[PDB]
């Protein structure tokens, strides 16, 4: 059962609350760490806390690998967004975060440890902002402004951190010495004036990928992600990442989940008490899987329960109700298909004939209310209404989980075996286009006309 309740705080084995806020995790020998922080009473920095496991989904406790006690400056400061990364020449884990005086945000500087073993109690170094010794000013101080960050290794062992500087507004990605304990050089500054935060540097196929956030405080906002073949230069425009809100979290960090079928790319987030006024220390985790339509387009739908397989490498959605359907048009006698049985993004809705196809099998997921998701079995992606439209003949297709409301479905019974599937956004039926008869039958929305073309049959499968 490993499986994933997102908007909720998991719990290690011991049954207490995981408390790793804004960390990321590492992937060394046979286990995953999650490294995170978390505030105490006084909202300050107490600890980095350490989570060890081999599924991804049950945590053991391995005590604070960084502690306030560890240096005279981590007593009274703010610690958030810690990343580790390791270091295959030296055989030492380096480890970044960001530090504040714990009185304000002034002191944008960046903060440095390490340790022989990833679970064991890490020895800090120093808190700086970059480039200080260049004499370069960032906003009356001495070297580049160093908030939220994020570490990168590369496929050449080049080591890279990145951060939000000039007040937030741009970023700056700063290449390693290779002990990764300092900062070589300034590689390169990305998304000026656009003030990006929470970012995330990731590589796939020759591709980096940056996945960043908007600057609202706690208020979750509109992820967006960029590509380029060079980290230098060729960096493309800001794409749009899930919905508006995120999925009610901010990203944190992402790593590859490699295994005997492939590699899929997990997505951490954090829905941060602070949005209904809670403490820190009571803020929820947001897992996802981070899928690639292509090397230039990427998707990150939103599943209310992550299934979850390390061992095979493979991060899918939880169908709590396996239980396979077909919808017969009453009219015509066609099921729901999609078109060309197509597994591709916005894939038109067709009727065909009923040929015990994959993709005209259909689960149903109760999404609160009296309405539920219908996905396609060949393909994890939900019946939608295309550019959630309110208008007759707006076209159904099957699109990427966002828990839009163009996508929950109300079964309301008419008898003898036939609903009227109507959409929650609008409140039009699921019709067949012309009352069309024939095999291709666009799928359709419509107003509730009372037509055979607009019954459909529920038939277990
Ligand atoms: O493309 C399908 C996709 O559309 C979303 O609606 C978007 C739309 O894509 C976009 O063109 C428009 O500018 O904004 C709409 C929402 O704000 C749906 O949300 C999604 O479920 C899919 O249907």
């Amino acid at each position: 059962e490993g499986v994933i309740v997102n908007g909720t705080q998991f719990k290690d084995t011991s049954g207490n609350v995981i408390h790793a806020h804004g960390g990321g995790m590492l992937k060394h020998g046979d286990y995953y760490y999650w490294y995170g922080e978390y505030r105490d009473d006084s909202n300050l920095f107490l600890g980095v806390s350490c989570y060890r496991s081999k599924d991804l989904v049950n945590w053991e406790y391995r005590g604070e690998v960084l502690s306030r006690n560890s240096a005279p400056e981590l007593n009274h400061c703010n610690i958030e967004r810690p990343k580790v990364m390791y270091n295959a020449s030296t055989g030492e884990f380096v480890m970044w975060m960001h530090w504040e005086n714990g009185i304000n945000y002034g002191q944008a500087r960046a903060a440095v440890a390490y340790s022989k073993t990833p679970d064991g109690k890490f020895t800090y170094i120093r808190s700086f902002r970059p480039m200080q010794d260049t004499g370069v000013m960032d906003h009356g101080l001495p070297g580049y402004m160093s908030r939220d960050c994020n570490v990168f290794v590369d496929t050449d062992g080049k080591g890279y951190f990145i951060s939000a500087a000039n007040e937030n507004m741009d970023l700056h990605l700063y290449e390693l010495t290779p002990d990764y304990k300092n900062i070589a050089s300034l590689k390169a500054k990305l998304f000026v004036g656009q003030q990006r935060e929470a970012p995330c540097l990731i590589k796939r196929n020759g591709y980096y990928y940056l996945i960043t956030s908007g600057c609202t405080g706690w208020n979750p906002n509109q992820a967006k992600y960029a590509y380029s073949k060079d980290l230098a230069s060729g960096w493309s425009q800001l794409y749009n990442l899930g919905n508006s809100t995120t999925y009610r979290s901010q990203p944190t960090f992402i790593i590859p989940v490699q295994g005997s079928s492939g590699t899929s790319y997990l997505y951490m987030g954090d829905r941060w008490a602070g949005a209904w006024g809670g403490k820190v220390n009571d803020s929820q985790y947001v897992w996802l899987p981070l899928n690639f339509i292509s090397d230039t387009t990427l998707e990150l739908p939103y599943y209310d329960s992550v299934k979850i397989d390390a061992s095979s490498g493979i991060i899918s959605e939880y169908i709590p109700d396996t239980t396979r359907y077909k919808l017969v048009n009453k009219n015509s006698g066609k099921v729901l298909d999609v078109l060309d049985g197509s597994v591709d993004n916005a894939a038109q809705i067709v009727q065909w004939t009923d040929n015990g196809s994959l993709s005209q099998q259909w689960y149903l997921v109760d999404v609160g209310g009296g309405y539920k998701k219908i996905v396609n079995v060949k393909s994890g992606r939900a019946l939608d209404v295309k550019d959630e439209s309110k208008e007759d003949g707006g076209v159904l297709i099957q699109y990427t989980s966002n828990g839009g409301y163009n996508q929950h479905w109300k079964f309301t019974d008419i008898g003898d075996g036939y609903y009227k599937i109507s959409s929650r956004h609008c409140g039009k039926l699921i019709d067949v286009r012309k009352w069309s008869t024939e095999d291709g039958g666009i799928i359709q929305q419509w107003s509730d006309a009372g037509g055979t073309n607009q019954h459909w049959k529920l038939v277990l499968v």
